[PDB]
């Protein structure tokens, strides 16, 4: 299987870091802990984030069912438009899609997002149908993954990933407590979609971005605490666990090695990496564990920096951002994610 | 792709549907529609479910955070409990399971519950995890066919399917609403794996079960209020439109005809028919479009009394009864669902 667009996607609202800090710590029952707020807002190396609603419009937001309501409306058309343009990456259509994948962890949406957007784009009635839910920051690396999973055994066919997160409507579930606040000062909003094709669909179409070789998913045992939502009535609630760093140091470096040697290759014998943004600890650690140099995850850091963790989205973005750099020819990428489970998943690429 | 093993789990509790109206009617905020609900309950067909708390925890279960927990925690239970027995079907071991594929509607977990019931079984941290969510009730055949899509590019592995849901856990959300009470006169509780196995693995594996032939998917055009949830603080609460039936008995016949010439089969070729028990006017419905004896929808039917609405649980287990009923040696089966889209889903299956 091979890449043929990727897209992401993001509401228009962009503020700044400063800009969202300055007006989250006037937010209704905040002020008191300003001082960590702001502590942790600066040390995100987040410079700014798209959200799916005014900044000011977000103290209104209390309502786990206006919120996760917006949601379904908000990540439609941004599901949609990031399709869109990874359709038109691909210098293809809604029609040739024969199954669509959607990930999601910010939002429960039952019909799923893709039944919804395969309404909107026009989808062949029978596109397969592949809602991935709580697969969380995984879900990119991983989303990319159950795509070459799905192609293997149909080369003919065009199977898309289509994440959205829009972290912002878990506002409703946000409390000053410090896991909550991490989480208000990495998240923002955005989609992004993966236009995969099969290997003989792939000269058909003159598939562009990389070859998805093969993927390793690894689950952590005894983790379930490290990372996900505590789900409640006041929504999705971020659980995030001061261990995952050092479940990284642990173990990581075990899950690329063990991969890459099921492939006769090293670290350095990755020509781009595509890591997914926890946060700067969360980056330092995968950087320091699997011994990588400051360049190797500068894009990933670009992207925390630019539009800040999109959870699922993100790797999907630095990826779209890593094949506009045209990393070398024949080269091995490298996707990597983490999220709940708690677990990690390994992509091989390859570039063109 | 071949299937190696079919099991249901319930929760111990049975009631019988009148041991359940007769304290239904009695739970807070209820007895004004005592009316209703055993109209509702008495036409349901339904004549007993198994419940996963005691029949008198329910009206205490107001909360969606309590539902939620005990949800996950039931499910995985009930869930390994399910792949257990499958697994056992199957002759098969948890380090065997290559891909495990989870389908619930009521519930939200992250991790979800793939993570979890991989943790408590032990499958190797490498399995590939595809968590469906808000496929609802067409989960139990879209699943199948999702193992025969992945099983398709994968012929030497084994994945399973784990379907759970505790629909009495959705509790939280019930009014005396029409719609709602319709719920609680079908649904029940159950989980059901299916243990599906690539075609070069089901000779040394011996897999017994039917072959899967071939899945269509039919998602009908502007039909997102037909089923869904209605996703708030009170957790998940039922969309179901009384067009439900006018859809299927115009729509259904042209989706298995569709999918039929396919193969070059009419519904006389079907030897045995693998019905999702929705509810009796839908599965008149079903048999009124599709011109179909008594007998064909008979062991959903029975199902359905037996056990009630599993939600996606439901056509797993009537596949079991249909296997141990035992099939002509190689005729056509056919699965047949509906769920949140408004969608159908057809499967393929050849008995042995
Ligand atoms: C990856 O593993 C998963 C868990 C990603 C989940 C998303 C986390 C959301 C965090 C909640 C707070 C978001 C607020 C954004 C700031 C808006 C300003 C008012
Ligand atoms: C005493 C409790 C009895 C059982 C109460 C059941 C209440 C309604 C449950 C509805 C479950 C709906 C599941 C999803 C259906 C779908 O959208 O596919």
């Amino acid at each position: 299987s091979v890449i043929a667009g990727v897209f992401g996607a993001l509401p228009p609202h962009r503020y700044s870091q400063s800009e969202i800090t300055d007006s989250f710590v006037e937010f209704p029952g905040l002020k008191e802990h300003e001082e960590i707020i702001r502590r942790l807002h600066a040390a995100a190396k987040v410079n700014g984030r798209h959200l799916v609603l005014p900044l000011q419009q977000y103290p209104s937001l209390t309502d786990f069912g206006d919120a996760n309501e917006i949601f379904i409306e908000k990540a439609v058309d941004l599901g949609v438009e990031a399709l869109l343009g990874a359709l038109d990456d691909a210098n293809l259509r809604p029609s040739d899609i024969d199954m669509i994948a959607t990930a999601t962890v910010t939002g429960v949406a039952v019909p799923s997002l893709d039944a919804r957007i395969a309404g909107r784009l026009g989808l062949r009635p029978d596109v397969r149908r592949m809602p991935l839910f709580g697969l969380g920051c995984v879900a990119g690396a991983a989303g990319v993954a159950r795509l070459r999973d799905y192609l293997r055994g149909a080369p003919d066919d065009v199977a898309v990933l289509v994440s959205v997160e829009l972290c912002s409507l878990t506002y409703p579930a946000v409390k000053p407590t410090v896991s909550s606040l991490v989480g208000t000062a990495l998240f923002g909003d955005g989609a992004a979609a993966v236009v995969a094709v099969g290997d003989r669909r792939a000269e058909q179409v003159r598939a562009g971005g990389p070859d998805i070789l093969d993927s390793r998913s690894s689950l952590y045992p005894d983790s379930l605490h490290i990372m996900g939502w505590d789900v409640g009535s006041h929504g999705l609630r971020l659980r995030l666990s001061p261990d995952l760093t050092n479940l990284i140091e642990r173990y990581l470096a075990n899950d690329v090695t063990t991969f890459l040697d099921a492939h006769r290759l090293t670290k350095d014998d990755i020509g781009a990496w595509v890591s997914h943004p926890g946060g700067p600890k969360v980056i330092d650690a995968v950087a320091t564990s699997l011994a990588l140099p400051p360049e190797a995850l500068e894009l990933t850091w670009r992207s925390l920096g630019e539009i800040g963790n999109l959870s699922s989205a993100s790797i999907l973005h630095i990826l779209r951002d890593t094949i506009e750099k045209r990393p070398p020819s024949g080269s091995a990428g490298l996707m990597l994610a983490m999220g709940p489970g708690f677990c990690t998943e390994l992509v091989l690429l390859r570039w063109r």
